[PDB]
């Protein structure tokens, strides 16, 4: 058993809440997570079940055990809860809070305002998603945990509807810490992909890119640019333009997050202050989002 330390405490696989396999029942697949499936399931309690391929290397497994350890020790409303694990049967299961809304990136793409659904999403919705994740980022920051891949694809939503809550839901990056084309360089600050240096200011840069993902309604960052072109571009002082219709106050948060010097980039308390100010600002939240035909 590997060790894990967080918030002043070491824990071990023994600390994971084993749920007996007989209590768990798979319902439907939900998606392929590169390595292994995720199911909807019941334990009645509804769950997403992250599975470990029965055929996998020893590292695949440690990664898996490690991810459970990480997610279980977090306690916050914008970080996905772990109901427990089922390690004592194959395939091994990690049991998570079922997030009906699915991942944030898919959500933004499929629920973009449309001619048929002209107002499926408003500025205030995105502002609320942003605040949610930044609040989870605040929680990580003040516990000295560096996520390393804050991006829309690693965020989930409780429900499709307006009372939706965004949480951070994947931690397989801070877990692995692969190759160049694997690293998410489009979400990375310059010192991270140049020097391998990670601090809390890493997540601030990444959060700016996520902010861009959110307000563009789910686009790939630096549109039309490859990883290497981004690397040179970002390294030369280039930054993304505002997404379609983005309010200037919101774009300003992004650019503040994309400061070359990490010590010049805000901490998440400041970012929250600024997002709160945007939600209060009628010129921001009255701004209509683009309808794609
Ligand atoms: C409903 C629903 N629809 N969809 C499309 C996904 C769900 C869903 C609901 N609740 C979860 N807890 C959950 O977790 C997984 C581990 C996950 C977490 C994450 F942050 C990013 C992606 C995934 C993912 O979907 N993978 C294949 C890796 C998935």
């Amino acid at each position: 058993n590997p060790n894990y330390c967080f918030a002043g405490k070491t824990s071990s696989i023994s600390d994971l809440k084993e749920v007996p396999r007989k209590n768990i029942t798979l319902i439907r697949g939900l998606g392929h997570g590169a390595f292994g499936e995720v199911y909807e399931g019941q334990v009645p309690l509804q769950v997403a079940v992250k599975t470990l391929p029965e055929v996998c290397s020893e590292q695949d497994e440690l990664d898996f055990l490690m991810e459970a350890l990480i997610i279980s020790k977090f306690n916050h409303q914008n970080i996905v809860r772990c109901i427990g694990v089922s390690l004592q049967s194959l395939p091994r299961f990690i049991l998570l809070e079922l997030m009906a809304g699915g991942d944030l990136k898919s959500f933004l793409r499929e629920t973009r305002p449309r001619p048929s659904q002209p107002s499926s999403l408003a500025m205030l919705d995105l502002l609320h998603v942003a605040r949610d994740i930044a609040c989870g980022c605040q929680y990580l920051e003040e516990n000295h945990f560096i996520h390393r891949d804050i991006a829309a694809r690693n965020c989930l939503l409780t429900c499709p509807g307006p009372g939706r809550v965004a949480k951070i839901g994947d931690f397989g990056m801070a877990r692995d810490i692969g190759g160049c084309a694997m690293l998410p360089v489009k979400w990375m600050p310059p010192e991270a992909f140049m020097e391998g240096i990670f601090t809390s200011k890493t997540d601030t840069w990444s959060f700016g890119v996520l902010l861009w993902e959110i307000f563009s309604l789910g686009y790939m960052p630096y549109p039309s640019k490859s990883n290497q072109e981004v690397l040179e571009f970002v390294t030369s002082g280039g930054r993304m333009d505002p997404p379609k219709n983005c309010p200037g106050p919101v774009y300003r948060i992004m650019t503040q997050c994309w400061q070359h010097q990490p010590e010049d980039r805000p901490n998440f308390a400041i970012i929250l202050e600024r997002i709160e100010y945007c939600t209060q600002d009628p010129d921001v939240i009255n701004t209509a989002l683009p309808i794609e035909y």
